[PDB]
């Protein structure tokens, strides 16, 4: 039984396989994927060596409380912004024992879209203790709630791999 | 598009459907399922009304920091125990705005099994603000890592429903 599609499962595999000999651990912070990024990473046998913790923070209160996202960041730029994603990744990294953190915030739909922030808009950020930061703004389109969530999982994993090189 | 087994999706849908008019929210604390319980609940449109937050406490450090599980519970009873499950549920509840928390700690395998704590052993606990707690020890068997994880998600969702019925 494999829950995730093969690209996601392979990317998760590569991360566990790569990170273990390097002694590297990961933390996740999720606000649209609902735990699926941690879920995908932990599908892999041996993932206990690598996965530290995950923060599932749909609510803006949870983003502030669990990850230290600023109240004014949220009120000025919204939950779904570059600024929020960066602060989420910073919080997930420093509030964990991980070497790398990836954070995502987006609109999976069907609800919650607008001209300015459409369904499928997702901001992703990854940060390393060495200081390296990567951010991408993705606009997946109105392609379905599960579809956007899985698209986001794949991008998050790709970013962890990239960060590591 | 489906991601989880139909019956798991049905259970998640029941929780979102029931809890919304009741104004109730849930938090999850996950070791062995790695976020799939929150994942399953948030497959449902409208789940944002109900799902407050989730803790994936894959390590013992995480159980301690995020949930306040005691070092004393962990070295005496183990990460996989009724006691750890109860403390996780309590921690997830009172470190959130939820009405109910569900916590799971188990051995998905393939590794880590022993006679006393075999692969497929999972402790689940749900707690409500009024103090009501439910706990189940499951022994799903050595049936595969994804299989045990999904079996755990199912039971976790069943228990949230039961805990609500009892309130
Ligand atoms: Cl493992
Ligand atoms: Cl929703």
């Amino acid at each position: 039984m494999s829950l995730f599609p093969g690209d996601i499962e392979e990317l998760a595999r590569r991360i566990i396989t790569d990170f273990t000999p390097l002694g590297l651990m990961v933390s996740t912070a999720e606000s649209c994927t609902g735990g699926l990024i941690a879920g995908a990473l932990t599908e892999i046998a041996g993932s206990s060596a690598v996965v530290d913790r995950g923060f599932v923070t749909y609510t803006n209160d949870a983003k502030r409380d669990m990850l230290g996202v600023g109240t004014e960041t949220l009120t000025t730029f919204g939950a779904v912004s570059r600024q929020t994603a960066l602060q989420m990744a910073h919080g997930a990294l420093y509030r964990s024992r991980a070497n790398f953190a990836v954070a995502v915030t987006g609109i999976a739909g069907p609800g919650g879209g607008s001209a300015e922030k459409p369904v499928g808009l997702v901001h992703l950020a990854t940060k390393a203790r060495n200081g390296n930061v990567l951010h991408h703004e993705m606009r997946y389109g109105d392609i379905g709630r599960t579809e956007i969530r899985l698209a986001t999982v794949r991008t998050a994993l790709e970013m962890l791999i990239a960060l590591n090189q």
